[PDB]
Formats: structure tokens, C-alpha cells, sequence
């Protein structure tokens, strides 16, 4: 182990996710539960919309709804910022610009509460078009595999990332979601600032046949790569 935080991820860890959202004034909430295992890079989560119908497509919230569960290979352990911030945790902030449509602004705290890894999120969505791909629910219930590049932010004592997500549209087009991300430690403790690398992601979206509430079952594998050795 090369951080104190890394010791908290040697096994399966239960997860709680809480989002409070407002998109074009439509207020909604989501809660998720499941578990993460950073030893194999695997997350399993089930999310419900606690307020009724989700006013945005579930795929648009996948990135917002725990990168501490990324599998960092043995040779890359000194580049794992996310676990190094634990248990105090980190703030994850994004701007998500939907091409030709509105913007999500997010702020999340990811930290241990008890033995649970908690991701608690506020989301504000602005300038969405009523007849767009988002408020119109024109996005396919699926999710493309993606590489996300991680850089150190020495000033903020954390990391930053920009990346584009490609959401398939029912009419065969693609809706781009341009992500700008920064992560900053909550705690005063020392953290690992990484060399340039990327995270390889794969997300499978499904439904619980016994679940009548508006919901998303998520299986996510995230693996770090891109460092030649060390």
C-alpha cells in the first residue's frame, strides 16, 4: 500500500449515492445503493428517482452518479489520487456542456460515512431545450466505452479531467456531453498527485424487472492505464 486511503479498498465496499437536482426548474432526487471493489475495478449500483419520473435521461447522469473504485495496476498505485484522499474524501465538481443544448453544473462530496462510501451530489441544469435530446428523452438506454484522461492540478492539490461522452440518439445521431472536471481533497492530509494517465471505462445499463419506480441498474468497470512503469 502507498497511501493510508488505499487500505480502505482491499475488499468490497458498500456505496450510497444521493443526488438532488434541478433541470430548467424541474426538481428531482435520485438515491443509489450497491457496492464497489477497486481490486477488480467493478461497481454495481441500482438508482431510483425518489420524486417520480426522472425529467432527464438516465444515461446523462451516469458520470455524475465514485472513481476511488478504479482499478489502479500495481505499477500505478502512486498515481491514485482518489483513494489517497480517503477517508476524509474529495470534492468532485463538473460542468457538463450538452452540444447545442443545456449545461449541468455538479458538486459532489465522495467520502466514507461509517463503513459506507457516499457520493452526495447537487446538480443544477440550465438552458435545456424543451424539444432537445435531453428534456425530450431521445437518448438510447445504453452507454459507450470511453477513456478519460487524468492530470494533476498542483494549485488545487488535486486532479482535473476534460472529456466528451457520446450519447446515442434514437434517430441514429450522437449527442455530445463535454465534461470539465476538478477534484480537491476535503481533508488536510497528504494526497498523491499523479503523472498523466487515463481511465478506461465500460458501463452496462439495465432494468430490474420487479422495480416499478423509474430506475437504472448500472454495472461499471474502470481501470487505470497509460503509465510505462511506476
Amino acid at each position: 500500500m502507498v497511501s493510508k486511503g488505499e487500505e480502505l479498498f482491499t475488499g468490497v465496499v458498500p456505496i450510497l449515492v444521493e443526488l438532488d437536482g434541478d433541470v430548467n426548474g424541474h426538481k428531482f432526487s435520485v438515491r443509489g445503493e450497491g457496492e464497489g471493489d477497486a481490486t477488480n475495478g467493478k461497481l454495481t449500483l441500482k438508482f431510483i428517482c425518489t420524486t417520480g419520473k426522472l425529467p432527464v435521461p438516465w444515461p446523462t447522469l451516469v458520470t455524475t452518479l465514485v472513481l476511488c473504485f478504479s482499478r489502479y495496476p500495481d505499477h500505478m498505485k502512486r498515481h491514485d489520487f482518489f483513494k489517497s484522499a480517503m477517508p476524509e474524501g474529495y470534492v468532485q465538481e463538473r460542468t457538463i456542456s450538452f452540444k447545442d443544448d443545456g449545461t449541468y453544473k455538479t458538486r459532489a462530496e465522495v467520502k466514507f460515512e461509517g463503513d459506507t462510501l457516499v457520493n452526495r451530489i447537487e446538480l443544477k441544469g440550465i438552458d435545456f431545450k424543451e424539444d432537445g435530446n435531453i428534456l425530450g428523452h431521445k437518448l438510447e438506454y445504453n452507454y459507450n466505452s470511453h477513456n478519460v484522461y487524468i492530470t494533476a492540478d498542483k494549485q488545487k492539490n488535486g486532479i482535473k479531467s476534460n472529456f466528451k461522452i457520446r450519447h446515442n440518439v434514437e434517430d441514429g445521431s450522437v449527442q455530445l456531453a463535454d465534461h470539465y472536471q476538478q477534484n480537491t481533497p476535503i481533508g488536510d492530509g497528504p494526497v498523491l498527485l499523479p503523472d498523466n494517465h487515463y481511465l478506461s471505462t465500460q458501463s452496462k445499463l439495465s432494468k430490474d424487472p420487479n422495480e416499478k419506480r423509474d430506475h437504472m441498474v448500472l454495472l461499471e468497470f474502470v481501470t487505470a492505464a497509460g503509465i510505462t512503469h511506476g
